[PDB]
């Protein structure tokens, strides 16, 4: 049971705040030497939220797998004796373990989902507490995403994974301390009804010995609904609905009263319908069509790092090319996002880390297991891990009005008989984790409409189609024919609204070409102008996500011309030609709906 | 008297084909020492036609003032031995000096004109005889174009001048010899009238001890007139006439008969009217809107080495982006060009390599003349000097139906008392030496409407306008208000039709921006947009041409990134996005015909 941090009766002091102490362990004895005793050796300053690798612009650092130690000293505050104090970490990529003080407190795998620890016996109010944290970068067939840990003949461990995206790790976002009462809400789900637009209700679902009453109050504060039951509730309304659009958002605030101390929790609702019908997407009963991107957390320096001024910036161009949707590729994203989204009225695919169960996108001429469901790769406990990532994403996005579809998995290889095998039981135990929504796998270009072996256990078709780039290379017509072909078959074969998830081509900025050829801007142009003029001629086709919206970085290979270049705008978020393509088809359709041809 | 060598009574064997030995002479002994006595010492192989700066990648080479040797021996072909042999240049940037085995046969001052001696007293058929040639690439105040030289302490000249493009030299085009009969046309000249457009003659005026007859023969061959005189004639015809989209060529061949042997030349002719009326400029009694380029002869590592490659390949690009015309700007460009224009009808703006009588449009921070018309600047010779520059312009293109008009200079200061008393008698003597075409001057931006002196004295108004770059930089509001301001002020004062000749921004291949700021591919956009805008919006403007094509080389400096960046290609000939502008607006409008907004 987890929310996100807010205010009155809960406060927050953060150690996002500044600078940690930072060290590298070559050998590995930093668990042997109880490094969380003391404060560190070999101490450098590092940035927190941020990525370690880009921050101190070295090879060696950039390229380690191992553990990585981050500590810092903090005053508790002392106002903050009565009350109950909890330590909070909105991502350690990929694993992380505290002691606070000499006294492990938690641990977690998982670099994209919070992890807390009450901290109340363990800390001495009004003094300072000693904060180490033991950070793991690796990757193994067990772990959301999968990877495999190569050590050389002189034990210098080298990650290799099957993901296009840099393995960026370290802290990547919010670490702060924060204060509820002795009796506090701990967990809140909302749930959303609507029939003729002016008519329905919402749900509710409560759960910290505390009883509770909720009023839902207005964006003018004015109160329209109450309930009490920790068992929720619905609270019936004639209302003005979350659209796509604006995004209004109403304010559901519980009130958890314990007969002498009281706690209470402002949570935003957003009040809409997701369903899908036949090959349609519909947001309150009207057939939606995405248009947007595939982002990434992904910039200068900081790597993932969460930072304010991107947010900003990135949604004001976002915003001016038309986009309304996006997908959080590959990893869920920061939560300040989504928070973004649902003020905002930006319709989100959210995504777990499940990326590279596939082991047929390489590079080429150079070990893999040889099946890749079987105890040696996919196994049972990644199953298991895989199941508990989207247990983590579920119980953490549930209630953003912006969220509007879950996504399973991306690119996996389905031809094998057992892809089935592995992904029927997710498939399963998401709906059950969330019926209100609808599910999706996002699907690779070789299992093409024929061998293809797990969409039907999914509600909406993802397409990652590049016909034209990895295969037809530099031929509009050939593969203008050849993806007409395919989406009409899936059409056919499922009958489902299908977005195209990614579709792009590597362009550098400023290689021009009076050829249309591959890599040049006048090509990026082309090529999604082929793909718009298909799109518009599906009528099962419901929505478009341009493969990405920035240059990001990558590991190392012969494919990447210093990182993935596949971008709209570049890694410092200059746009491309193809920005202008998209802002005139974005901007001149008629808004959330398919572009007439 | 001079004509363009072509066939069957006449023959060439081109020397251009080919490597020379090339020289420097850093204390100018070689005349001295008489090097085109022997085979030079120190030689290094160099191509002809080329500049001789880019082709060794030196920098000493490259920034060298003073004379440069080129030599190369040949075989004098035997079956000349009873016609007339002649070496003919057609071009030697700035002087040249040619000694045909140790007989001095020829000298010339004009870099860009070609100039031709009779060598059959001098060598001997059937055998080898050697050429040295002497290059001077230097420029004082009465060169065209001018120039100061600089002196340090040490005697290395250094060469300033006052233009932006770089001050290439060396043997730039063909270098040949060809044999007519001992009776042989040394001069054609041909004038066309045009009434309802199926109704007139072609004027002829011949000249060299040969009685002439004319047939003025078909596309198809056949002969539709006839005429004889050595005192041409008036041939009248109903035609097809010479037009900007398709130049129709008859061919009118001379038959120079003496009472033994005969000469005959083919020289093609457009039956086309070209006048100016009020501020309309009519080809055969229309009103045309020009669109195009000013150009330049630059390209990489051959500098204004003339390339068949590089003729067919920038037509082809101007034909895609849908210009009709072009200026030579700066200096006469290669007579294939405008054999080029005359075969596709492209019309014409042919310019002398008067530029740089202006000492106001410098860099900043650093000892000229204070008086630009003057004994110490531009005086009685420089004037000469130009008229003579005129001279052979006009001499060399005057049949050419692809020149329309002639450009006497470009972008002179006119402010000072002087300009106009150096100006109006070269705009005199133009006139007296083509009536049948018009004349102009083209003009600065800071001699303004009110300011300007001189330009009542030319039939058209040319404008090289640089409003929101050098001026109201980055400000495209302000910068659309000036221009229509002075544009309108053009209009009222003279009531001739405006030409902008020049209007380009500096444009760095790839920079992009989110706002519209210089130097970004987006600020080319929207600049040359906003132009396009107000020229719509003025009845006289009958012509547009951006400045740039390609981006060219230009002298170092702080203003220069490069060289000159205004080219709407690169200097490889790749597009930046505004020629995808260009495109749409050149091809968009019905042909020759201004822009109905
Ligand atoms: C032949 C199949 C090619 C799949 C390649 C498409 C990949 N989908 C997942 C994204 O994370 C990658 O960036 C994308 C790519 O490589 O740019
Ligand atoms: C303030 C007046 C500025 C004149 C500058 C305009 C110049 N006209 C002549 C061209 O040869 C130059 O390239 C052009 C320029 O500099 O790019």
């Amino acid at each position: 049971h987890m929310l996100r941090p807010v205010e009155t009766p809960t406060r927050e002091i953060k150690k996002l705040d500044g600078l940690w102490a930072f060290s590298l362990d070559r050998e590995n004895c930093g668990i042997d030497q109880r490094w969380w005793e003391s404060a560190l050796q070999e101490s450098r300053a590092i940035a927190v939220p941020g990525s370690f690798n880009d921050q101190f612009a070295d090879a060696d650092i950039r390229n380690y797998a191992g553990n990585v130690w981050y500590q810092r000293e903090v005053f508790i505050p002392k106002g903050w004796a009565g009350q109950r104090i909890v330590l909070r970490f909105d991502a350690v990529t990929h694993y992380g373990k505290v002691w606070v003080n000499n006294q492990e407190v938690m641990e977690h795998q998982g670099g994209y989902t919070p992890f807390e620890a009450d901290v109340t016996p363990y800390v001495i109010a009004g003094k300072s507490v000693r904060i180490t944290v033991c950070v793991n970068n690796e990757l193994n067939w067990q772990t959301i995403p999968p990877g495999m840990v190569i050590t050389d003949e002189n034990g210098k461990k080298k990650q290799s994974y099957f993901h296009d995206f840099f393995n960026y790790a370290g802290i990547h976002r919010s670490v702060m301390l924060y204060t509820t009462p002795n009796t506090w809400v701990d967990d809140i789900t909302v749930v959303t009804h609507v029939a003729q637009d002016c008519n329905h209700a919402s749900v509710d679902w409560q759960v910290a010995n505390g009883d509770v009453s909720v009023e839902l109050r207005d964006a003018d504060q004015q109160v329209v609904a109450t309930g009490q039951g920790t068992s929720g509730t619905l609270q019936v309304v004639n209302p003005h609905l979350w659209q796509p659009g604006e995004g209004y958002l109403y304010e559901l605030c519980v009130t958890a009263k314990s007969q002498t101390e009281c706690d209470i929790y402002p949570l935003r609702v957003g009040i809409r319908s997701v369903a899908v019908k036949g090959e349609q997407f519909l947001i309150n009963h009207k057939p939606f069509y995405f248009t947007g991107f595939g982002r990434h957390e992904d910039a200068d320096l900081r790597g993932k790092g969460f930072d304010n001024v991107l947010m900003v910036h990135d949604h004001a161009l976002m915003d001016w090319i038309g986009a309304n949707s996006y997908r959080t590729s590959h990893y869920p994203y920061a939560e300040e996002m989504l928070d973004w989204a649902d003020e905002h009225g930006i319709v989100v695919i959210d995504e777990t880390a499940a990326v590279g169960f596939n082991l047929s996108l390489g590079i080429g001429f150079e070990n893999k297991p040889k099946e890749l469901y079987s105890e040696e790769a996919v196994n049972g406990e990644t199953q298991q891990a895989h199941l508990q990532a989207i247990k983590e994403l579920i119980a953490r996005d549930k209630n953003h009005p912006s969220v509007v579809m879950w996504s399973i998995a991306n690119e996996p290889d389905t031809r094998p008989q057992g892809a089935r095998e592995y992904f029927a039981p997710l498939a399963e135990a998401t709906r059950k984790l969330d019926p209100t929504r609808p599910i999706t796998c996002v699907n690779v270009m070789f299992c093409d409409a024929h061998t293809d072996t797990i969409s039907d256990l999914f509600d909406v078709l993802c397409l990652n189609r590049y016909y034209g780039w990895y295969v037809q290379s530099g031929d509009l017509e050939t593969a203008e024919k050849v993806l007409e072909k395919e989406l009409l078959a899936w059409q056919e074969k499922l009958h489902q609204p299908i977005i195209i998830t990614e579709y792009g081509v590597d362009t550098l900025a400023g290689l021009h070409s009076m050829y249309t050829d591959m890599w040049s801007e006048e090509y990026q142009c082309a090529w999604l102008d082929m793909y718009h003029r298909v799109f518009d001629r599906v009528s099962a086709v419901v929505g478009e996500q341009v493969w990405n919206f920035a240059d990001f970085a990558t590991s190392q290979g012969i494919l990447r011309v210093g990182g993935n270049k596949k971008g709209i705008f570049t890694r410092d978020r200059k746009p491309k030609s193809a920005a202008f393509l998209l802002q005139k088809r974005w901007t001149g359709m008629n808004f959330g709906e398919k572009p007439q041809q």
